[PDB]
């Protein structure tokens, strides 16, 4: 499952190991398309990486902090630090690759 994160608890949820953060919004069409792909990816990495979702409308601060201009945007965090960024729709194969590159 994908845990939701907000401006209030972002810093405590990300400090961990490797985490993929999905910056989305309800009005985002491409985000709706990648949603199911992330749910599957999450399962393929249980115990390896955490996948979080952050609604940019209700959490503008975190979106501003990491320069999230367009969505969908996915950022890979490694021990509290952003190490990679992926923009737009992406196939599960391409997302898994990006994660493996940091595990």
């Amino acid at each position: 499952a994908i845990v939701k994160v907000t401006d209030a608890d972002f810093d405590s949820k990300v400090e961990s190991g490797v985490q993929l953060v999905d910056f989305w919004a309800t009005w985002c069409g491409p985000c709706k398309m990648i949603a199911p792909v992330l749910e599957e990816l999450a399962a393929d990495y249980e115990g390896k990486a955490d996948i979080l979702k952050l609604d940019v409308d209700e959490n503008p601060s975190t979106a501003a902090k990491y320069e999230v201009m367009s969505i969908p945007t996915l950022i890979v965090f490694k021990d509290g630090q952003p190490v990679d960024k992926v923009v737009g729709f992406q196939p599960k194969e391409n997302l898994a690759e990006v994660l493996d590159k940091h595990l």
